[PDB]
């Protein structure tokens, strides 16, 4: 049931780019 950790990541979508510079 990914949509339970889909909907949870909402919060730490600011991690979504935080860690996303360390590649791009």
């Amino acid at each position: 049931g990914i949509g339970k950790a889909l909907k949870k990541a909402k919060k730490g979508i600011g991690a979504v780019l935080k860690v996303l510079t360390t590649g791009l």
